[PDB]
């Protein structure tokens, strides 16, 4: 099995595997007795809110990384997912959508930011920038699969990543404070 997964890493082979469980960062797959990890942002082209149907199904994965030292292989639904996303990443790379303003669907929420799919690029929408308010948890404002319009603060071309912000639609209250609250106000 270990020789099998190493060749499929070299040969880019499609291997059948069973997803044994889902964790906060992805799904656990088993391939010929070797433990695989499917990243949450890499599970499917559609951010299907009902992930329960993905548990226990035999599905094919492409070996991205084989770790001899840890007995774990990181797989994603590759082959199929990589050529389409390169064209779409290039399209977003060429369009840049008036400073990357785009409707996006939140694939997964993390405690330091939200993963928002803009159709090819991964954005971290930080809890600080989800709203002007210092929210303790992103889960109350945006649910997995909600469409939010977010404005990009930073575009990382080399990693095909965008840093997102929601604050910029809400008129900056600090500039209003300069007009609302002079020094000395109780």
């Amino acid at each position: 099995a270990w020789i099998t997964l190493e060749k499929a890493y070299e040969d880019a082979e499609t291997v059948t595997g069973v997803i044994n469980g889902k964790v906060k960062g992805g799904f656990t797959v088993e391939l010929n007795g070797i433990r695989a990890f499917l990243p949450g942002s890499l599970v499917d082209v559609r951010p299907v809110r009902d992930t329960l149907h993905l548990e226990g199904k035999e599905l094919e994965f492409k070996v991205i990384k084989l770790d001899q030292k840890r007995n774990n292989v990181v797989v994603s639904r590759r082959a199929v997912i990589e050529s389409e996303n390169s064209a779409e990443r290039d399209q977003l790379l060429e369009n840049l959508q008036e400073g990357m303003e785009v409707k996006g669907i939140v694939k997964n929420l993390t405690d330091y930011g939200a993963f928002v799919d803009l159709g090819g690029v991964d954005g971290l929408l930080h809890i600080t920038d989800m709203a002007w308010k210092r929210v303790k948890h992103p889960s109350e404002i945006v649910n997995v699969g909600d469409e939010i319009t977010v404005k990009v603060l930073k575009f990382d071309r080399e990693r095909t990543r965008v840093s997102l912000g929601l604050k910029q639609l809400g008129e900056d209250p600090w500039v209003a404070i300069a007009k609302r609250y002079p020094e000395g106000t109780k």
